[PDB]
């Protein structure tokens, strides 16, 4: 019967259409994609070699559509349709930023989790699912080191807790020894002793480790989850839970390079962290947000055949992770790494941007790179995070780049 019943459109909110469906000669429906390659892994596809994914996938009860013995009166009834809240300018500054790399962009509005532009590289056109890395959702679906970003999580552990401030000294040597193995600095670079907000600002390896310790596996853990660590994110879309140790199981060597991004635990539980993209932008956004965690959402509202307004999503709180205290020292530590830090090729003249890099290595030598941050500094209007991967280039702080420029541009559009 259903081939008969019309599937209802995917729309971005500024009102481009990505999927559809046209009548046939026949009487049956048959599935269009306009603008063939925009959004892909997020409008997704029905295959039956290639699977389901995306809002093909996930709003399929809704498209679909729910006397049923006459096929020839299928036709009298529609899909409702969906408008996400994708803008389609911004999901095109996330795809052009990625040409030629792996990796992922999300952006997002940090006091609501809508969900912006969604991107994912290498990308595919649905045309080519009618042939036989391109397939993953890099956005969501796939797990990496997070490095240094993950140091937010750290730190603002460490702030909330009343366990250390900004201003308070650290030793940040090149090496140093930590539950009975080492810990280096990026290029065992000797620091002296300096104030936390430089040692975050420099991304010193060897004085987060010391916060991460001081704090504790249960304190790590338990704030890794309150930013969304063990949740699906997402109220509307899929995303695979980011991972963190059972505490229980921790080691302090462990835990002094999990509280820097890197997880080497060896025991039943997962080793951790290990985020998804989309993780990431959910803690700059509940940094950005006074430490309120917003339950991600792409479908803006649903539409009826008619074009009335079926439904509308509501943005939807998973806690407060942070107090808005800490989340107000924890932004003004990330402006500091756009400022004076690792950040600077995030810099963007005459806007203030804020926000935190990282950099992890994975199998065969090869090394990822991360940004999470959000703008304009006083008022944030949107947060992005960035994976660029390497795969035998170094991309060293291409994060950073890419994070700054999809920023400056997406506020450009915003100011449209
Ligand atoms: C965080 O990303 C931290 N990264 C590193 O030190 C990386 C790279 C350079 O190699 N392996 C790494 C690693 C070590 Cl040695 C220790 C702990 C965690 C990791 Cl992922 C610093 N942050 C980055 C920047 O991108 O923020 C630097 C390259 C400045 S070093």
């Amino acid at each position: 019967k259903s081939a008969y019943v019309q599937r209802g459109a995917i729309i971005t909110s500024d009102g481009v259409t990505l999927a559809e469906s046209v009548k046939q000669d026949d009487g049956t429906y048959v599935r269009n994609y306009p603008h063939d390659g925009m959004a892909s892994h997020t409008v997704g596809y029905i295959s039956t070699q290639y699977g389901t994914a995306g809002i093909e996938s996930s709003m399929n009860e809704t498209l679909t559509g729910h006397r049923s013995a006459l096929y020839s009166m299928a036709g009298i009834t529609t899909g409702s349709s969906v408008v996400l809240t994708i803008n389609s300018q911004m999901q095109a500054v996330a795809e052009a930023a990625l040409q030629g790399y792996s990796g992922s962009i999300v952006v997002m509005d940090p006091s609501t989790g809508a969900v912006l532009a969604k991107a994912s590289s290498p990308s595919y056109t649905h045309a080519e699912l009618g042939t036989i890395s391109q397939l993953v959702d890099r956005t969501t679906q796939a797990l990496y080191s997070p490095g240094s970003s993950f140091k937010t999580v750290t730190l603002a552990a460490g702030i909330d807790t009343h366990k250390t401030t900004l201003d308070t000294t650290y030793s940040a040597p090149g090496t140093m020894e930590i539950g009975g193995g080492t810990i280096h600095n990026y290029a065992n670079e000797d620091m002296g002793t300096i104030p936390l907000r430089e040692a975050f600002a420099r991304s010193s390896n060897t004085a987060l480790a010391q916060l991460g310790v001081a704090l504790g596996a249960d304190n790590l853990v338990s704030y890794a989850r309150a930013f969304g660590y063990g949740t699906a994110l997402g109220q509307d879309f899929s995303t695979t839970p980011s991972l963190m140790p059972n505490p229980a199981e921790m080691t302090t060597w462990e835990l002094a390079w999990a509280s820097c991004g890197l997880p080497v635990g060896e025991h039943a539980s997962p080793a951790g962290p290990q985020t998804t993209v989309m993780q990431n932008a959910v803690i700059a956004a509940a940094i950005a947000n006074g430490g309120v965690v917003m339950n991600p959402y792409i479908v803006d509202r649903v539409l009826s055949p008619e074009g009335a307004v079926v439904s509308t999503t509501s943005p939807k709180s998973l806690g407060q992770a942070v107090s808005a205290d800490t989340a107000a020292q924890v932004r003004e530590a990330m402006l500091g790494v756009v400022e004076s830090g690792t950040g600077m090729g995030a810099r963007v003249p005459g806007v203030k941007i804020a926000g935190k890099t990282g950099t992890a290595d994975v199998e065969n030598g090869n090394f990822n790179s991360f940004f999470i941050g959000f703008a304009p500094y006083d008022h944030p209007t949107l947060v992005v995070s960035v994976v660029i991967e390497g795969n035998g280039e170094n991309v060293l702080g291409y994060g950073a780049q890419v994070g700054g420029r999809v920023l400056a541009q997406c506020l450009n559009i915003q100011a449209l």
